[PDB]
């Protein structure tokens, strides 16, 4: 019934680099989704505590969250983008997997994954 550590967003010892697909993830990917009408729920780690949702951490053991992701993009954590798209894509998946099919906060997740896909598909390439 109690919530877990955050992910980490933070390690001086994972080696980093600024690169064009990373930047892309940023500014185009994050940034869409973020400004989105049913992003609040994504924006920070799920309060299993003030929500209410005893059993979500017996259940979701890869907790992730859009707050996560855009401090790791702000933190240079991935060393490339499919790191960062394998986070969006736990997000997902972690709401599938605890939540019913048709309970509102799964069709926020569709809505969300939608853009997220149409965004990847035009991931650039490497510079
Ligand atoms: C403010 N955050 C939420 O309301 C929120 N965010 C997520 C990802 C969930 C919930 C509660 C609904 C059911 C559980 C769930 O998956």
């Amino acid at each position: 019934s109690m919530n877990p550590p955050p992910p980490e967003t933070s390690n001086p010892n994972k080696p980093k680099r600024q690169t064009n697909q990373l930047q892309y993830l940023l500014r185009v990917v994050l940034k869409t989704l973020w400004k989105h009408q049913f992003a609040w729920p994504f924006q920070q780690p799920v309060d299993a505590v003030k929500l209410n949702l005893p059993d979500y951490y017996k259940i979701i053991k890869t907790p992730m969250d859009m707050g996560t992701i855009k401090k790791r993009l702000e933190n240079n954590y991935y060393w490339n983008a499919q790191e960062c798209i394998q986070d969006f894509n736990t997000m997902f998946t972690n709401c599938y997997i605890y939540n019913k099919p048709g309970d509102d906060i799964v069709l926020m997740a569709e809505a969300l994954e939608k853009l997220f896909l149409q965004k990847i598909n035009e991931l650039p390439t490497e510079e």
